[PDB]
C-alpha cells in the first residue's frame, strides 16, 4: 500500500472510464438505430426483421460486456500497451487503433500462453482485479529478472528478487533455472493427465493456475462450454484461488472441497484413520455392493397372497429365483425391482390360472389362457397385499437409508463383509469419507420411474390448486448449473495438494471427468490425511496408465533458508527417503523458539499479534484448539503467511500417527518469520531454531 501504486492504479482507473464512456456511446446508437428501424423502416419485413435483430444482438453483445469490461494490460518490450478485455474498441479517427483489444484476437495470445522464459516479445502483463466497472485493483508480472519494484500480489517479484547465492562453481543464473522450469511446467503439450510435484515454497499454485490458463486458451473450442472443477482443501483456499486465478476467458470454474463432492451437502467431519483408510479404498466397493445386495430379502415364512377365488402365495423358492433374475438383469436396485416384480407376478399368475383352469383348461388353449393370464395379472396389480409383500422383499432405495441402516447395525454390517471398525451410533452423521460412498450409491441404486412419475403427477396437482385453476387442468451461469447437477462432466480439473484424496475421491474425480484433463499439484511428504496417496502411480494407474506426464520443481525461493534448516532436520526424522527442495533465498530473521511458562503462553500469544499489527502483510498462529486464538496446522494446509507462531511443537507432533508431517507444514508455511514456543523440550529436533 502506496501512494506510488494507487498513483498507477488511478491512471489506469481513468482508462478503463473512457473505454466505458465509448461503451456506452456506442450503445446509446445502438438502441437509437434499433428504435428507428422498428419504428420508421422502409424496407421489405425481412430486412426490417433482419437489421432489427443484428442490433438487438449488438446491444446484448454491449450488455454482457459491461460486467469487468478490461482483463489487463501487456506491456511490450518495443513500450507498446495493449488493452485486454471482453470487446474489441478502435479509434476510427486515428484509422482503428485499438484501445482495447478482444481477448480472442492474435494480437491479445501473449495474455495467456507468455512466459517470464519464453516471452512473446512482451515485457510485463498486468492482470485488473474487477468489481463492476470500477478496477479494486491490479497486479504485474514481469516476464524477466525482476527488480522487486512493481506490486504482484503474490511477492513472487520481491522474493525472486531477493535471491542470494554464489556464482558456483559452474556460474549459474538462478533466477533463469526456476524461470525455465517453471515455463516448461506451463507451456507443456500434453494436454491429458499432468502431476506438478515439489518442496514447499516453489510457488506450485500459481505455476499450476498458469498451466490452467494456457490450456484453457489454447483449447477454447473443447473446454470452454464444460469449465473447470478447482478442488481444494479448505474454503480459505478455495478463496485464494479466487483471488489468484487468472483469466478464463468465457469459460467458468466450479470451487468445491473434498467433502463438497455430492451436491446440497457439506461435510466437514473426519472419522476415525481406520475408518477412514477403509473407506477410502477401492476395496469399500464390494461392501457397497454387498449392502445393496442384502437389502434383497427373502420371506422368512410363506407369504399368503389371497387371491379372491384361489388363495395363491409367494414362497422362498419363488422369492430366490426371481431375485436372481432381476440381478442378473443388472440394472441397479430400483430398476431391477421391476424386473423382480414382473417375475414374481408372472410366476403367481400362471400359477393361479393353472389352478383356475384345473381339468377344462390348457395352455394349448393359447387365446383363453393368454385372456385368464391377463385378468389374472389385472387382479394382482391392484392387490395391496401382494403389493405390500414384494415392497418389504425388494424395497426403494436412498444412498443415505443404505448408508443409515449399514452403519447402525452389526448385522447388515456382517452380512454387507464391513469390520467393527465402521459401526456408529448415529447413521446419517456423515463424514467426509461418506461423501464418495454416497456419490457412488446414487450410480448402484438409480431412480424408480413410475414413483417420479406418480411425484409429477401430484406436484402438478397441488400446483394447479395453488394457481387457483384446478377445474380447468433457465439462463443459469455455467459454475451455477455444473454445481447442481452431479452428471456435469468438466473439460478440467485442478487439484492441489492432492496428496490427501483417497482412492474413491480419485473415482469420484475421474467419474466427473471422462476427458481426463487433470492438472494435479502436491507434495507426498506433506500428507496428513490417512487414506491419502503414497505414490502418483497407485492413484492414477487405474485410470490412465502410462498416459500421465510428471513434473517436479526442486528449486525454492519464496520461504527463507534458515527455516528450512529445521524443516529438512524434521524431514529427515519422519521420512528418510525424503529429500528437501533447494533453498536459494535467505532471509534477514532467523526463527526464534522460546520454552514459554504455562501462564505466559497468552502473553507470549498476544505480543506477536500486537507485533504483527504494525507490521506489513499477513501472519497467523498455528496451535492446537486448545490454546486460545490459534488455527490447527491442517487449517492452513496450502496457505502462505509472512509471519507465524507455532504453539507446543511437541504436543501437535502427537496427535494422530502423521503429526510430524503437520508440524512440517506449519514450520513451512512462513515466508518471512518463524517464532516457536514449547513447554516441556524441543521435540528431540529444532536444535537449529533458537
Amino acid at each position: 500500500s502506496g501512494r506510488d501504486y494507487e498513483d498507477e492504479l488511478q491512471s489506469e482507473r481513468d482508462y478503463v472510464a473512457g473505454l466505458y464512456a465509448r461503451l456506452d456511446a456506442e450503445r446509446a446508437q445502438s438502441q437509437r438505430r434499433y428504435a428507428a428501424a422498428l419504428r420508421e423502416h422502409g424496407g421489405t419485413a425481412v430486412e426490417r426483421d433482419a437489421e432489427v435483430r443484428a442490433l438487438a444482438k449488438d446491444i446484448a453483445r454491449l450488455n454482457v460486456a459491461d460486467n469487468g469490461l478490461c482483463f489487463g494490460r501487456l506491456d511490450t518490450l518495443d513500450d507498446a500497451r495493449l488493452y485486454i478485455g471482453r470487446l474489441g474498441i478502435f479509434d476510427r479517427d486515428n484509422d482503428f487503433e485499438p484501445l482495447l483489444l478482444d481477448w480472442r484476437a492474435p494480437m491479445a495470445r501473449p495474455f495467456y500462453v507468455a512466459t517470464a522464459a519464453n516471452p512473446e516479445n512482451m515485457r510485463r502483463r498486468r492482470q485488473f482485479h474487477t468489481l463492476g466497472r470500477k478496477v479494486v485493483d491490479f497486479t504485474d508480472e514481469i516476464l524477466g529478472r525482476p527488480t522487486g519494484a512493481e506490486h504482484d500480489a503474490t511477492n513472487d517479484a520481491a522474493l525472486l528478487a531477493a535471491v542470494n547465492a554464489p556464482r558456483g562453481e559452474g556460474m549459474r543464473d538462478i533466477v533463469a533455472t526456476i524461470q525455465a522450469e517453471q515455463d516448461q511446467v506451463i507451456r507443456l503439450d500434453h494436454t491429458g493427465v499432468l502431476v506438478i510435484e515439489g518442496g514447499p515454497g516453489t510457488g506450485k499454485t500459481v505455476v499450476a493456475l498458469h498451466r490452467v490458463a494456457y490450456l484453457l486458451y489454447t483449447y477454447r473450442k473443447q473446454m470452454e462450454r464444460h469449465g473447470v472443477l478447482v478442488v481444494g482443501p479448505t474454503p480459505a483456499f478455495l478463496d485464494h484461488i479466487g483471488r489468484v486465478l487468472p483469466s478464463l476467458g468465457e469459460s467458468d470454474a466450479v470451487f468445491m472441497t473434498p467433502g463438497d463432492f455430492v451436491p446440497g451437502l457439506h461435510v466437514t467431519a473426519e472419522d476415525t484413520p481406520e475408518a477412514a483408510e477403509v473407506k477410502g479404498s477401492l476395496k469399500i466397493l464390494d461392501v457397497l455392493k454387498a449392502a445393496v445386495a442384502d437389502r434383497q430379502e427373502l420371506p422368512s415364512e410363506p407369504i399368503p397372497i389371497d387371491l379372491s377365488d384361489v388363495t395363491m402365495r409367494i414362497d422362498a423358492e419363488t422369492a430366490k429365483w426371481a431375485r436372481d433374475e432381476a440381478r442378473k438383469t443388472g440394472l441397479p436396485h430400483n430398476e431391477a425391482r421391476a424386473e423382480f416384480v414382473d417375475v414374481v407376478t408372472y410366476v403367481v399368475t400362471e400359477r393361479a390360472v393353472a389352478r383356475i383352469g384345473r381339468g377344462w383348461l390348457t395352455r394349448d388353449d393359447k387365446h383363453a389362457w393368454e385372456k385368464m393370464r391377463a385378468d389374472v395379472v389385472g387382479e394382482l396389480e391392484d392387490h395391496e397385499q401382494f403389493n405390500a409383500a414384494l415392497d418389504a422383499l425388494w424395497p426403494i432405495l436412498t444412498p443415505e437409508d443404505v448408508l443409515a441402516q449399514l452403519y447402525t447395525s452389526h448385522e447388515r454390517l456382517r452380512a454387507a463383509g464391513a469390520p467393527e471398525c465402521l459401526w456408529r451410533a448415529d447413521g446419517e452423521a456423515w463424514t467426509v469419507s461418506d461423501v464418495p460412498l454416497l456419490d457412488e450409491l446414487v450410480d448402484l441404486l438409480g431412480r424408480n420411474k413410475a414413483a417420479d412419475e406418480a411425484a409429477e403427477r401430484e406436484r402438478r396437482e397441488e400446483e394447479a390448486y395453488a394457481a387457483g385453476v384446478l377445474d380447468l387442468m433457465d439462463n443459469r451461469e455455467l459454475s451455477e448449473r455444473a454445481a447442481a447437477d452431479r452428471e456435469w462432466t468438466y473439460g478440467h480439473v485442478v487439484v492441489d495438494e492432492a496428496q490427501e484424496l483417497s482412492e474413491m475421491d480419485w473415482r469420484l474425480l475421474m467419474r466427473r471427468c471422462p476427458r481426463r484433463s487433470f492438472t494435479i499439484v502436491g507434495d507426498l511428504a506433506q500428507r496428513r490425511s490417512p487414506a491419502g496417496a503414497r505414490s502418483w502411480g497407485a492413484m492414477l494407474d487405474s485410470y490412465v496408465p502410462g498416459r500421465w506426464v510428471y513434473k517436479s520443481l526442486s528449486v525454492n525461493y519464496r520461504t527463507p533458508a534458515e527455516i528450512m534448516a529445521v524443516a529438512a532436520a524434521v524431514l529427515a526424522e519422519f521420512a528418510p527417503d525424503a529429500t528437501p527442495p533447494d533453498s536459494v533465498r535467505a532471509c534477514g530473521v532467523a526463527p526464534w523458539a522460546r520454552q514459554v511458562t504455562d501462564d505466559d503462553i497468552a502473553s507470549a500469544i498476544a505480543e506477536f499479534v500486537s507485533e504483527e499489527a504494525g507490521r506489513e502483510g499477513t501472519s497467523v498462529v498455528i496451535g492446537p484448539p486448545d490454546v486460545p486464538g490459534t488455527v490447527p496446522p491442517s487449517e492452513t494446509k496450502g496457505l502462505e503467511f509472512d509471519a507465524v507462531l507455532v504453539v507446543e511443537p511437541e504436543r501437535i507432533l502427537a496427535d494422530g500417527p502423521r503429526g510430524a508431517a503437520e508440524l512440517y507444514v506449519a514450520l513451512t508455511r512462513a515466508t518471512q518469520r518463524l517464532g516457536v514456543l514449547y513447554r516441556d523440550a524441543l521435540p528431540q529436533a529444532l536444535a537449529g531454531l533458537a
